[PDB]
């Protein structure tokens, strides 16, 4: 809901940057991964997560917000039955902030009315930008983690570690967040020596006991244009400033 290039300038400028790697996780920009459990709330978890990061970064504050308040009050979405990232940010603005993870605990699929009053300190967002299907790493590098969508194939769930590059799903069927990229330099199971494998770093919402501490690495190229499984097809990053 804004013009990227217009904002990317206010944060980057002429500063060049390393395209091989930047990890918001270890620079205090990624709050802990959560677990949506058996409720289809990925969208709420993804948007909330990107909001948590803007605070962790910009307003240098660690705060975890209620995905449950979104599942219960974002009407432009369908609670456990699904939703859309931007709709979430939308309703976030409509609601003028979300209660803390703490005053409004998550309860997954268990019926639950929406009570905006369950707290007094609502954390909100001034607005939210949509980042270009490309220029991802760029956004990621200066704006912060990004709520994105992806086609998750069945094997995506088995991912236990490494750099997943397996089969993808049918269509965009999940919201996760991009928190950075990196590049491990492997050798060569195919006869030679060195080689560079670049990857994006995803923060899932299936709890820590999944993939690398809840995070997963998806293949990509130095450029950050190779978006396996539809990565960031839909990509947004909220702004609290």
């Amino acid at each position: 809901q804004m013009n990227y290039e217009e904002v990317i300038k206010k944060y980057r400028g002429e500063e060049n940057f390393d395209h091989a790697a930047y990890d918001w996780r270890l620079h205090s920009g990624v709050t802990p991964v959560k677990d949506q459990k058996n409720c289809g709330s990925c969208w709420a978890f993804s948007s909330i997560g990107s909001v948590e990061s803007q605070y962790a970064i910009r307003k240098n504050k660690l705060i975890t917000l209620s995905e449950q308040e979104l599942v219960d009050c974002s009407f432009k979405n369908y609670g456990c039955n699904g939703g859309l990232i931007n709709n979430a940010f939308e309703d976030m603005i409509e609601l003028g902030g979300i209660c803390p993870d703490g005053d409004y605990p998550y309860v997954s699929d268990a019926p639950n009315l929406c009570n905006i009053d369950r707290c007094t300190e609502k954390y909100g967002i001034k607005n939210y930008l949509s980042v270009p299907d490309n220029k991802l790493k760029e956004a990621l590098r200066f704006l912060g983690p990004i709520s994105i969508s992806v086609a998750v194939s069945d094997d995506f769930a088995f991912y236990k570690e490494g750099i997943f590059d397996g089969e993808c799903g049918d269509q965009l069927n999940h919201a996760v967040m991009l928190v950075g990229f990196g590049m491990k330099e492997i050798v060569n199971p195919l006869t030679k020596k060195g080689e560079k494998h670049y990857y994006y770093i995803i923060k899932n919402s299936w709890g820590q006991q999944w993939g690398e501490r809840g995070f997963i690495n998806i293949e990509t190229d130095e450029s950050g244009l190779m978006r396996k499984c539809g990565l960031g097809t839909d990509a947004f990053i909220p702004l609290i400033e």
